[PDB]
């Protein structure tokens, strides 16, 4: 494993695609906000639905999230405030309304 790495993050938002580099040790949401991007959030701690998105391409680490159950992780759900990229990723944002619980 490299000590450090950078990953291309593409966010498909309701109003456009936005893209940015994200370090291996920076959450999706923080890397987006570093580039002026407006995403939904609240707790910023991985324990709610505000920042939910759907993984479309690549792989994510979500050790730091606690709200999504294993079934939801297997459905492609992502808490963008608690997810690190481990590859180039594409994520559809603003998806909280699709969650059941
Ligand atoms: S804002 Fe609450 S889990 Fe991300």
């Amino acid at each position: 494993s490299p000590e450090f790495a950078a990953y291309k993050v593409t966010l498909v938002t309701p109003t456009g695609n936005v893209e940015f580099q994200c370090p291996d040790d920076v959450y999706i949401l923080d890397a987006a906000e570093e580039e002026g991007i407006d995403l939904p959030f609240s707790c910023r701690a991985g324990s709610c639905s505000s920042c939910a998105g759907k993984l479309k391409t690549g792989s994510l680490n979500q050790d730091d999230q606690s709200f999504l159950d294993d079934d939801q992780i297997d459905e492609g759900w992502v808490l963008t405030c608690a997810a690190y990229p481990v590859s180039d990723v594409t994520i559809e944002t603003h998806k909280e309304e699709e969650l059941t619980a």
